[PDB]
């Protein structure tokens, strides 16, 4: 929304750039201009053959005469005018030279600009500036929208004015040569206009609907796939299959529906279009037989208006890259223009000499952007004399940090003054006062180059003797010594990581260099190892004694030495002192210290789609038909204006018109009827095989075990979306991309044929010229993307030292040293600037020579047509089909390259759903085999189970676990932690089966035994209870599947679940919908309901898994008091948390790492003293 004015824009063009968008604007309008006068000449050209085609049919006595003055006529008038497009693919040729490059010289030459001065002001911003911004935005705003303006101030203007150019130009050609044509032509535009605009509103309103349908599909396999372990726990894996498929039919009516309309749309929307500019050329054919205008004339006007209406629309697009351009400046000379209080790039100011270093601070309230909402400092006094240390103590608020903040000039103070000797601070030099003050800060950090160039951001002149002394006196030399590579070392976020004590020392050799009068220690020893801590201490005292200094840390050994301590309470200061005198003081001190002490070829997705042998054939057949239909339409417009030209006696003429003109009607209206055909019959073999395909999918997927959704690869929206975009993706390629690339070869072989024999010697010549062009216009766009990329290479280069300098930014400017990243953004970007002056060249030659080859190549048309083929007996009529015939299919072999992509990213998202298919898992759920035993009572032994998750083979949690519970027990089973608690549910579900030992039930290995049947006498209940959304008395009937279940038995379940409150005292009872979305509950009562279901399948087994995790209160109490009566009359499995619960069990189980460790009953447990019984006094007293 917001822009930029137009001037200010170019505010960086002086003298040349000026000149060049000049020069440039001017060869844009005269190549614009070029193409109307192409065709003016293309009608002199047709009244040089219609005066001949006239007189010649008019002898039909004289032949040897027609040689005569016929050829004359032609030789003189075709060398004329063959001598004119030589001319104009000349003129063209240098004028798209100077258009492109003169554009791209004035951009690069700006864009060099804009990029220094933005870097620029960058840096020049105070820190207050910074600390209201994300520098991550400011970055990505500084190679983004610097593009951004890169493009609109680039050729896309010369573009512009060539477009408007052949607009005016346009239909200045189609007024002065006829003046009704244009308001026809104009007439039938609101219709063109109109039936696209119907496409506006049928896209966005149906791509809205199938986004709807399949989110209702969508959202089905999202609750299924998130709640996977408990549809495999059922078993439901029919149902949700079969679900699945009731919305996929849906999605499938929904879809042929739209194949309907959108097809309909089209043939009715082409042949409106194809209609309006037939009567507009019929009634230039009114006029003519009125002698108004001549055969020629009517071209010329025809095209020249028509050229510069869509000109309209060729422009339209660089009016937005300007527009764009103009917007994205905006932010950019915004910051450019902004000029700071405190600069730091200033040259004025005090610089003073022979600074004793005499410190005070008056008065100083503060606040830090942040403003109104706190106020860290509330006044302030606090003197440091010249030699001595002070020190300042504080227990938050760090108010402490800001005097060193202030103390840089970083912010100035909201009242008060900040003195360095007796001047106020903000006399002197901002500068020259951060070059008399050494900084070194709590999190050190050190720019990526050698660690002399690291001590060189001290001080840019300097040797290495005194980098030498620097990291000697800062005993930061003994370290690097032995480092390798010597001074020469590497250092930065990426590579050579060192200790934080030996980068705080390298940065103290850095403010060492700086030889400062000033030295400021915030935290430099707080968070840093305790014994490198005494090395890099040992520095800052040697750092001192020649300096005045304030040191801030929450350290109190370093502060003993000072000659002074300073403590803080609310911004107010209290204490000062030596150590002794604030000892005796007994305040804030002395408190402080005592409490411290694969794209291949997949033809079987082509035979899953041979499901359908039709509806293919109908449809290609179909397409054949419309892609020879289509030249058709040329040969009409060919002998309309050939029989036309070709004329003789004109009383017949008036005649045939009329019956042309109708033929393409006909030939319209059968091309109508032919793509409604080839749409539709694509469209519902598209959609059928997308329910094929997204239904196989969704069944493969349900066949997996739980090892395969445990992959982190693997997760509910990452399924749904491979589930979607793979099965959306391949309908494309075997979709409308397939009809029209079979269309375009019919229509381009049945242009060729009809060309090849009507034009000898002629269409061989085109077939020498056509595809010379089409491949120099694919090389240009290959060196288009050479160089796109390979500046795209070099300038993030640039930008990554602009990386390094503004996320880094308040160090470097405590360093000062802007100057020093200002001039190596500087030298980086010299190699993108002096590229950019190649790229004009580049881009012009090549824009020139694809436009000198159009032209050039339409020169040698005609000069063939004519003369050597005209000298001879063939035609005009001929010349004029060729050119449409094979003009019209290669330029629908242009949409060839248009739909290549929509092949490759088809084929690899069909590479990834032919894989998904065939991919079978170790427990599959379908298999039929299984010994499905007879007997009822169940057991369970678990017997030497050594288990590791396949995702986590590294932490073991089951390892020579032995089990046994009898019929009708209660199994208690208590962990110190992890899930080897619940582990031993997951392989009686078999989830999975274990590396080593085995688990049985009823004697028989459940690895051998039928895993459908194993989980149907399982009673899983886990502590999140997942329900879908449906009745509850589904929710309760998922409990046993292959069956329905009676009413009166789900109620039953509900009555032993104590849910039976709710069910009668909601309005719509055992018909109400759960799943938050028809209504919403509470987790007491999702949790009843997973008894319900867990007993309605009236299992032998229960399996609680946590069961009371999350819930409260009485809560726990009823839904306890409902698990309780659901067991002891089974075989139970309970971990529980709930040790209280636990004492009425039958048999209680310790785990200790994986092995079993400890069982026995409750007071068995309880009489011998270990782990139970910590574990229940653990919780019992808290
Ligand atoms: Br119908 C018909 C279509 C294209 C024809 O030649 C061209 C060609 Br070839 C290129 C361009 Br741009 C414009 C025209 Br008009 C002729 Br002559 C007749």
């Amino acid at each position: 929304k917001p822009a930029v004015s137009v001037l200010t824009m170019f505010r960086y063009a002086g003298w040349l750039d000026r000149l060049y968008m000049l020069v440039g604007t001017l060869a844009a309008i005269i190549h614009g201009v070029a193409l109307p006068l192409m065709m003016l000449i293309f009608g002199d050209m047709t009244d040089s053959f219609a005066s001949v085609g006239q007189v010649s049919k008019q002898s039909t006595q004289m032949s040897e005469a027609d040689k005569r003055a016929m050829f004359a006529k032609l030789e003189e008038e075709m060398t004329t005018y063959a001598y004119y497009y030589t001319g104009i693919g000349a003129g063209v040729l240098i004028v798209a030279y100077i258009q492109v490059s003169f554009w791209c010289l004035a951009a690069g030459r700006q864009i060099h600009k804009i990029r220094q001065k933005f870097f620029h002001a960058i840096m020049n911003q105070e820190i207050g500036w910074f600390d209201v911004h994300d520098v991550g935005e400011l970055n990505t705003r500084l190679t983004d929208d610097v593009s951004k303006i890169n493009e609109g101030i680039g050729d896309k203007i010369g573009m512009f004015f060539q477009a408007m150019a052949t607009f005016f130009g346009g239909f200045i050609i189609g007024f002065t040569r006829g003046w009704k044509l244009t308001l026809v032509i104009l007439a039938i535009s609101p219709v063109l206009g109109l039936s696209a605009g119907i496409w506006a509103k049928i896209l966005s309103s149906f791509t809205d609907k199938e986004l709807h349908a399949y989110a209702k599909a969508g959202a089905v396999a999202e609750e299924v796939l998130a709640a996977i372990r408990t549809v495999i726990a059922f078993g439901g894996q029919k149902k949700e299959l079969e679900r699945y498929n009731n919305n996929l039919e849906e999605a499938k009516r929904l879809g042929i529906k739209k194949a309907i309309t959108a097809n309909i749309s089209m043939g009715a929307a082409f042949l409106l279009i194809y209609a309006s500019y037939a009567l507009a050329f019929w009634y230039g054919t009114s006029l003519v037989i009125s002698k108004e205008y001549s055969i020629g004339q009517v071209l010329t006007v025809f095209f020249s208006v028509l050229i510069g209406a869509f000109s309209v629309g060729q422009a339209s697009p660089n009016i937005e890259a300007f527009a764009n351009a103009r917007g994205a400046a905006y932010e950019v000379f915004k910051i450019i223009d902004n000029k700071p209080s405190i600069d730091s790039f200033s040259k004025s100011g005090h610089k003073p000499d022979n600074i004793q270093g005499n410190l005070e601070f008056k008065n100083i309230h503060f606040s830090y952007p942040s403003r109104k909402e706190v106020q860290i400092l509330k006044g302030l006094n606090l003197k440091v004399k010249s030699g001595q240390t002070v020190a300042l103590v504080g227990n938050s608020g760090c108010g402490k940090s800001t005097t060193v903040q202030l103390m840089q000039r970083l912010y100035d103070p909201l009242d008060g003054m900040v003195s360095i000797d007796g001047q106020d601070i903000r006399t002197i030099n901002v500068r020259y006062l951060r070059e008399i003050i050494g900084v070194v800060s709590q999190e050190p950090v050190l720019f990526a180059t050698t660690i002399a160039e690291n001590i060189r951001y001290g001080r840019e002149d300097v040797t290495m003797d005194e980098i030498e002394k620097a990291v000697k006196e800062a005993n930061a030399y003994d370290f690097i010594m032995k480092l390798p590579h010597q001074f020469d070392t590497l250092v930065g976020e990426r590579g050579a990581q060192l200790s934080g004590g030996q980068k705080q020392r390298i940065a103290i050799a850095r403010a060492l260099v700086r030889n400062p009068k000033i030295l400021l220690l915030d935290e430099a020893t707080s968070a840093l190892d305790t014994e490198s801590e005494a090395v890099v201490q040992a520095a800052l005292d040697k750092a001192r004694e020649g300096r005045t200094t304030i040191v801030i840390a929450h350290r109190l050994s370093t502060v003993r030495n000072a000659d002074v301590i300073a403590g803080f309470d609310g911004g107010v200061i209290v204490e000062q002192g030596n150590h002794d005198e604030l000892m005796r003081e007994k305040g804030i001190y002395f408190k402080l210290v005592m409490t411290q002490t694969p794209p291949a070829s997949f033809w079987r997705i082509l035979k899953l789609n041979s499901t359908e042998w039709p509806y293919f054939v109908v449809g290609i057949f179909c397409a054949i038909i419309n892609g020879g239909l289509q030249p058709a339409a040329s040969v009409i417009f060919s002998k309309v204006v050939g029989v036309f030209t070709n004329g003789g006696p004109p009383e017949t003429q008036r005649q045939n018109s009329n019956l042309f003109s109708l033929l393409f009607l006909i030939l319209g209206i059968i091309s109508f009827i032919t793509f409604f055909l080839q749409g539709f019959t694509f469209g519902k073999a598209g959609e059928i095989l997308t329910k094929r395909l997204r239904y196989m999918v969704f069944k493969s997927m349900l066949r997996q075990d739980v090892s395969w959704f445990d992959d982190p690869k693997n997760t509910t929206g990452a399924l749904t979306t491979r589930l979607a975009n793979d099965a959306a993706q391949v309908k494309g390629a075997t979709g409308s991309r397939l009809a029209v690339i079979f269309q375009n070869i019919a229509n381009l072989g049945t242009g060729i044929i009809i060309s090849l024999i009507y034009g000898w010697q002629l269409t061989l010549l085109l077939l020498a010229i056509v595809p010379i062009i089409a491949i120099a216009g694919v090389v240009e766009m290959k060196m288009l993307s050479g160089q796109a990329l390979k500046d795209k290479k070099e300038l993030e280069g640039s930008g990554k030292i602009a990386t390094e300098a503004i996320e880094n930014f308040r160090t470097v400017v405590s360093l000062t040293r802007e100057q020093k990243f200002e001039t190596m953004y500087a030298q980086s970007l010299q190699i993108p600037y002096r590229n950019a002056m190649k790229k004009a060249h580049v881009f012009g030659i090549t824009f020139s020579f694809t436009q000198a080859m159009m032209y050039f190549s339409y020169a040698a048309a005609f000069r063939f047509g004519a003369y050597l083929v005209t000298q001879q007996l063939m035609t005009f009529e001929n010349v004029l089909l060729v050119f449409s015939a094979i003009v019209f299919g290669a330029m629908a072999v242009g949409q060839v390259s248009s739909f290549a992509p929509d092949y490759a990213k088809a084929t690899v998202s069909a590479s990834h759903i032919i894989r998904i298919i065939e991919k079978t898992p170790e427990i599959d759920s379908y298999s039929t085999q299984g010994l499905k035993p007879n007997m009822l009572e169940g057991n369970v032994q678990f017997s030497g189970v050594v288990f590791n998750y396949p995702t986590r083979p590294s932490i073991p949690v089951l390892q020579g676990l032995s089990l046994e519970v009898k019929k009708g027990q209660t199994l208690a089973l208590v962990g110190s932690s992890g899930c080897g608690k619940s582990t031993v549910v997951q392989l009686l579900e078999r989830f999975y089966d274990p590396m080593a030992g085995s688990v049985f039930l009823d004697g028989k290995e459940i690895k051998q035994l039928n895993v459908q049947w194993l989980r149907a006498q399982l009673g899983i209940v886990s502590q999140e209870p997942i329900l879908f959304d449906c009745s509850i008395a589904e929710n309760i009937a998922y409990g046993d599947n292959s069956r329905v279940v009676s009413y009166e038995e789900i109620v039953r379940a509900a009555k032993e679940a104590n849910i039976h409150q709710f069910i009668d005292s909601l309005p719509d009872k055992y018909n109400t919908r759960v799943g938050d979305k028809g209504t919403q509950l509470s987790g007491g009562q999702k949790q009843r309901i997973a008894i319900a279901r867990a007993l309605v399948r009236q299992p032998h087994i229960l399996l609680l898994d946590e069961a009371t995790s999350a819930l409260d209160t009485e809560s726990e109490k009823v839904v306890q008091e409902a698990l309780d009566k659901a067991r002891e009359g089974r075989t139970c499995i309970v971990i529980a948390h709930r040790l209280s619960t636990i004492q009425n069990a039958d048999l209680i189980v310790v785990i200790q790492n994986g092995k079993v460790k400890e069982h026995g009953t409750h007071q068995q447990l309880l009489a011998q003293k270990g782990i139970y019984f910590s574990m229940v006094s653990v919780q019992a007293g808290a």
